[PDB]
């Protein structure tokens, strides 16, 4: 799709089973999803927003729909004010900025 | 243009008679530049996002140019880490998401 810019870009994702709204995020480097369980290992990271930093819990080779699109990539799970499809998984579904 | 996400969608702006580059952000509301000065009444607001909420001067009626694009809008200013063109002036420039 073609997705203008009036309203928040928010599409459902599908990750472990469940659906869950989240905000397609050019200006994110990486997925921040809220609090849920994952299956296997995570490692820390520290990202920093607007307000300052913050510790996630990262989890890679996650399966993650995105708006119909599959995508197998690093969701870092921590107290994000919503969930963000970042850049990681833009590029996997094939997302560009256009003007 | 087309910009891909490999790397973050930086451009270079003119804003307030200088030049600036900035991160054209479509998981951004409003647009956030670092402390400048513009011309005009201000009044004061906060804004949130990961690691919380950053106080900010909110211009109104500002015009910027974006890669070469002319818009008008609502600047906000403060201690922003990076500069963000948010969704009220990608809309003006055309901006939209593809996949
Ligand atoms: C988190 C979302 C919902 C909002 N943010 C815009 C983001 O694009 C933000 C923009 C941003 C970019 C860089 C530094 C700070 C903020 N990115 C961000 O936090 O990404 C984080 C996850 O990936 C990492 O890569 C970027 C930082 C990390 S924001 O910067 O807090 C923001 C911008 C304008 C706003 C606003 C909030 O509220 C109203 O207007
Ligand atoms: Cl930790
Ligand atoms: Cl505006
Ligand atoms: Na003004």
């Amino acid at each position: 799709p073609q997705i203008t810019l009036w309203k928040r870009p928010l599409v459902t994702i599908k990750i472990g089973g469940q659906l869950k709204e989240a905000l397609l995020d050019t200006g994110a480097d990486d997925t921040v999803i809220e609090e849920m369980s994952l299956p296997g290992r995570w490692k820390p990271k520290m990202i920093g927003g607007i307000g300052g930093f913050i510790k996630v819990r990262q989890y890679d080779q996650i399966i993650i729909e995105i708006a119909g699109h599959k995508a197998i990539g690093t969701v870092l799970v921590g107290p994000t004010p919503v969930n963000i499809i970042g850049r990681n998984l833009l590029t996997q579904i094939g997302a560009t900025l256009n003007f």
